[PDB]
């Protein structure tokens, strides 16, 4: 019992790719720090993001300083969670509240062990599993964490929950226009 949303998804894009090119010729690479799940699943669903504001002017100068020298990819955690939940590209600047357009690559959940022994120079030498939104990952140990999230066997990703987030979208939207009505 597939939800048509994912179906028409997964249609339309290659999550996962087998053929990923981890040993990035140039590029840049951030970490995201996600609220919840539910905004991993809205991102997903359709294709954009929003940091905070000083995230969104980190990110919205990264996308325009890299004019297409080399992608902008996102390796996204939900806080508190263990795990990596995905990777997308950062495809367009950050148009203002800001939002920006991402492209989805890798779904898929990849357990902090995995990632743990990999450090970051300009982090106070912290593990990459350590970050806070938007903390920058040199190019070399990028191409160390993409190369694991990418061959990584992975069991499960948010896809498993998918028709839980959509039915808790739904939900919350009812509930929100009963609550503005009974303010009138
Ligand atoms: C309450 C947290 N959250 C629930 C879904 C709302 C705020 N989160 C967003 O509105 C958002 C989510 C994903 C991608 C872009 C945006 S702008």
């Amino acid at each position: 019992e597939s939800h048509p949303v994912l179906e028409k998804l997964k249609a339309a894009h290659s999550y996962n790719p087998k053929e990923f090119e981890w040993n990035l010729k140039s590029g840049r690479v951030f970490i995201i720090k996600s609220y919840s799940e539910d905004d991993i699943h809205r991102s997903i669903k359709y294709s954009i993001w929003c940091s905070t504001e000083h995230g969104n002017k980190r990110l919205d100068s990264a996308f325009r300083c890299m004019s297409s020298k080399g992608p902008v990819y996102l390796l996204f955690s939900v806080n508190g969670s263990g795990h990596f939940c995905g990777v997308a590209e950062m495809k367009s600047p950050v148009d203002y509240k800001g939002k920006f357009d991402v492209q989805w690559i890798f779904v898929k959940d990849v357990p902090n062990n995995q990632l743990r022994h990999i450090r970051l120079e300009n982090n106070d030498n912290k593990p990459v599993t350590n970050s806070r939104d938007t903390q920058e990952v040199p190019l070399e140990k990028a191409k160390q964490v993409l190369k694991i999230i990418s061959s990584y066997k992975h069991t499960t990703s948010i896809f498993d929950d998918f028709a839980h987030y959509e039915k808790r979208q739904a939900v919350v939207e009812v509930v929100r226009k009963e609550r503005q009505s009974r303010n009138k």
